[PDB]
Formats: C-alpha cells, sequence, structure tokens
C-alpha cells in the first residue's frame, strides 16, 4: 500500500504539499493533480495518519486503500463541483475545524471518526445540480451508498469497531450527512445560534459540551461549515471553486457571502472566537468585488 | 412616462449610468438600484431610445413601460441569478454584440427588434436552477410567458407591426429564445463555427449574411453568448454575477472558462475579429486565479 494509498510519480512532491494537510490553505487542486487525480484517497489517509486513527480503531492500510478507491470512484469526475474534489475540501476542512483550539479534548476518536468519514461521503454519485419524498432523499442516497462499499470484499474500515461502536457511528454519520442538506440549513444555523446564547467555557477556554445532544449539534454544524466553506479559503481557491460550481449549474435580499455565508460563519466564529476571526477576514476580502 | 419608464428619486443619476449603455462595461448593477430595483424597464427603454425603436415601429412609450413593468414583474426577485437584473444585463450585452463594427448593416430593424425582446424574455418566470417533455421545456416556457404578457390591456408593444412582421419577429424570438438552452450549446457551437470558416466579409470589412438561414443562425450564437457573457465583462461585475449563481446553485475535464465560455468566445472573436478581442483578453484576464 503506497504511501498515501494513491499510485503518483511525484509522490515526492505530494508529501510535500501534504505538509499543509493541517492548514486552511491548503491547495487541494494541486494534491488532486499529485495525486494522479485521487485527491480523497490521499487526503484520508493523510488526515488519518495525522490523527493516528488507523491504529486508534485498527483499519488495515490495505482495507482503507481499498474502500477509499472504490468510493472516490463513484463520484462523477464529470459533475464539475460535487466530485471527489470537492468531497477531499470538504474532509480537509472539517479535519482543521476539529483541531480548532476552542474545541481542545471536545470529542471523542470515535466522533472525529465519524465527521471525517461522513465529510468523505458526503456526496458520493452526487449526479449535479440540475440533474438532482421531500426528506433528504439525495443526502440519504449518499449515505446509502457510502455504506454499501462498505460491504465490498476488503472495504470495511469498522470491522475492529465494536457493534456498540458501529451503532453510534453510523447514527452520527447519517446525523452529519443529513447536514448538509442546505434545506435543513435555517434550523441548523438556529440550533447554532443557541449553542452559542449558551455557550459554556473552561478556565482554559475550552468548549464544555458535556451532553451528547449538544455535541452533535455542533458536529452537524461543523460539517456544514465545512461544506460551506469555499468563501473562507484564500482567493485563487474560492475563485477555482466557484469556476467549478458555475460549470455545474450551466451543465445542460440575494447574494451567497451575504444571505448564506456570512450569518453562518459569523455564528461559528462566536462559538469559538477569536479561533475564527481569520476565516472572517478572508469572507470579507472575498466579498470585495472591487479588491 | 419618464424618461425610462421607472420612476426613480435619483433620475439624474440613473441617466448618467445609462450613458455607458452603448458600454461593454455597463455596471447594471448600479442601474438596478438607481432605477428603484427596475432594471430590465430601464435598461430596454435606453436601449430602444438609442436605437429609435420607438419611431422605428411606432411602439406607444406608456404600452413599453406598462409591458415591461409587467415582464420585470414576472422574473422571480428571490431567485438568485435567474432575474430581471440577468435579463437586463442580457438585453444590454445583445445591444451591444448587434452593434459590433463586424455587422454593422447586417439586421434589419426587425431582427434587431427580436434579438433585444428575445434577450429581455429569455428567462422570464425562472423559478431557479435547483427548482426546474425534454425538448426545451423551460425555454419554451419563457416564450409562452413573455407572449402572453403581450395581450395583458395597453401591453402590445408590437400592435403597429404587419401580420407579416409579426409572424416573422415571433419565428426568430422562439428561434433565439430557445438558443438559450444548454443542451443546444454543443450543436450552436458547430453551427458558429462552420458560419467562420465559411465567413465572407465586404470590401468595407463587414460580414456578408444575405441568406437569412445564415442570418438567423448568427442571432442565436448572439444572444447564446449574451446570456453566457458573465466571464468577458470586468472582475468586479463578474464576481458579483458569479456570487448570484452560487446562491442560486445552494437554494434549497472541467471549468466553466476552460471547457463552455472560452471554446464560445474563441470562436465568435474568430467571426468578428478584430472586434472581440477585448472580451477574451478579459476573459482571459478572468481565468487568472492567482491575479
Ligand atoms: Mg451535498
Ligand atoms: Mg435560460
Ligand atoms: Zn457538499
Ligand atoms: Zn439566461
Amino acid at each position: 500500500v503506497p504511501r498515501f494509498g494513491v499510485q503518483t510519480d511525484q509522490e515526492e512532491q505530494l508529501a510535500k504539499e501534504l505538509e499543509d494537510t493541517n492548514k486552511w490553505g491548503l491547495d487541494v487542486f494541486k494534491v488532486a493533480e499529485l495525486s494522479g487525480n485521487r485527491p480523497l484517497t490521499a487526503i484520508i489517509f493523510s488526515i488519518f495518519q495525522e490523527r493516528d486513527l488507523l491504529k486508534t480503531f485498527q483499519i488495515p492500510a490495505d482495507t482503507l486503500a481499498t474502500y477509499l478507491l472504490m468510493l472516490e470512484g463513484h463520484y462523477h469526475a464529470n459533475v464539475a463541483y460535487h466530485n471527489s474534489l470537492h468531497a477531499a475540501d470538504v474532509a480537509q476542512s472539517t479535519h482543521v475545524l476539529l483541531a480548532t483550539p476552542a474545541l481542545e479534548a471536545v470529542f471523542t476518536d470515535l466522533e472525529i471518526l465519524a465527521a471525517l468519514f461522513a465529510s468523505a461521503i458526503h456526496d458520493v454519485d452526487h449526479p449535479g445540480v440540475s440533474n438532482q419524498n421531500d426528506a433528504s432523499v439525495l443526502e440519504n442516497h449518499h449515505l446509502a451508498v457510502g455504506f454499501k462499499l462498505l460491504q465490498a470484499e476488503n472495504c470495511d474500515i469498522f470491522q475492529n469497531l465494536s457493534a456498540k461502536q458501529r451503532l453510534s457511528l453510523r447514527r452520527m454519520v447519517i446525523d452529519m450527512v443529513l447536514a448538509t442538506d442546505m434545506s435543513k440549513h435555517m434550523n441548523l444555523l438556529a440550533d447554532l445560534k443557541t449553542m452559542v446564547e449558551t455557550k459554556k467555557v473552561t478556565s482554559l477556554g475550552v468548549l464544555l459540551l458535556d451532553n451528547y445532544s449538544d455535541r452533535i449539534q455542533v458536529l452537524q454544524n461543523l460539517v456544514h461549515c465545512a461544506d460551506l466553506s469555499n468563501p473562507t479559503k484564500p482567493l485563487p481557491l474560492y475563485r477555482q471553486w466557484t469556476d467549478r460550481i458555475m460549470a455545474e449549474f450551466f451543465q445542460q435580499q440575494v447574494g451567497f457571502i451575504d444571505y448564506i455565508a456570512h450569518p453562518l460563519w459569523e455564528t461559528w466564529a462566536d462559538l469559538v472566537h477569536p479561533d475564527a476571526q481569520d476565516l472572517l477576514d478572508t469572507l470579507e476580502d472575498n466579498r470585495e468585488w472591487y479588491q
């Protein structure tokens, strides 16, 4: 099994680029190229190794590679934005958000594993916005696909988790992937604002979420924020995401930053102040049309 | 009837801004504000007056105002991108493309009127990309709505056109609005490339389209280009369009510039060389992620 589960000629440059795995400014587009166009597999391996998750949950390296290669293969490369690169970006953003100082020692390794897995499969088999009941049918499909692939030969990365752990993780993953459904945005934001107003921090300045009910609300918002993190990334990266979104948009009052991204990121920023101010500053920069 | 069919307090600044009606860089967002949020009505009046179309086709000023106010009212303000501002922008872009030196004296006043009308109604009553037979059902709906509004009291702006002219214009309008259906993009581009290869210019350097069959192909591509002109506009404007598209996108290989906008604009540029090189230069600037 290759260093990052992927086979590439420029494995040297790939490793160097992946040194920014813990950074919000990671150039995932560069990772995509250097990984032989397998950003998701490379990113998840880099993240898992960084968090020592393979050893913690006894996830066989070859099993992870096989599952990821198969998962990444179920994202449609012809779909401009909702492809494995977006999945890799969301997982990596989730990884950094989880490492926020304000959330230190708040989540268990299982909750962390669930958030990263959810991020990895959250848009799998997306057919494209123009080709997409009324109860998160699409997000439930992403979950179904992400889960079914675990049943393939040598693909069950959770084989060494107890039944109790699998039940917990499955439930959390479902909750987080369903939280990426934009129709749930307004209600999720309301919940987050409530978490902010009733926030409680220790003397060390760390959030206090002793109750699971509160933990899952934060985790849902965290992954939702990761999914909507494009505008908080450096302009060069944001413009590339924007170019992809427009291609998918055209494939066969008003404003994204003002009405969707800002209200959400400002609230998240309040939850972890001062940890996310840099993101708001970047958002503000990207909002300056004439700058 | 007000100077531009719309009632506003800053009519003074509106007139000044509309002095750029013949310019590709027009700040339509500014026009929207200065017109009391009625960009389409203001822009069409400015264009029609500029081309002296009201006198040419005896279009009563009050009739035009009533029709436009009603048409603009059928665009959904809550739809982030596909609203009356996009319609105004496409009509104004069509106006400038038609004035291209290479197309001087090529089209009749009726063909010009049809192209501008088509641009004005081309997306009317659009419900938003996430809320949108297989034969341009949506574009045919835009046409149905645009046409039905002409039947309202004092709304028939074509009342003074002969039956022969109405038949011709109706046919051309249908052809141009259907040409905005992205599923027809590839075939339209093929047609345009054929128009380019078999191009014929006079000694004065003006295109020769003596045959209607060729005229309609160029007109269809012209309005299609107008609909896809966002990336050829100055970055500040492009970023605002992009922000609107992303909001609509999220409302409940790969790349827009590289695979959709460039192949089309390069072909158009060949048709009218050197008239549109500035647009390609701007497109190139907007394609520089790190610039
Ligand atoms: Mg999704
Ligand atoms: Mg349209
Ligand atoms: Zn997503
Ligand atoms: Zn349009």
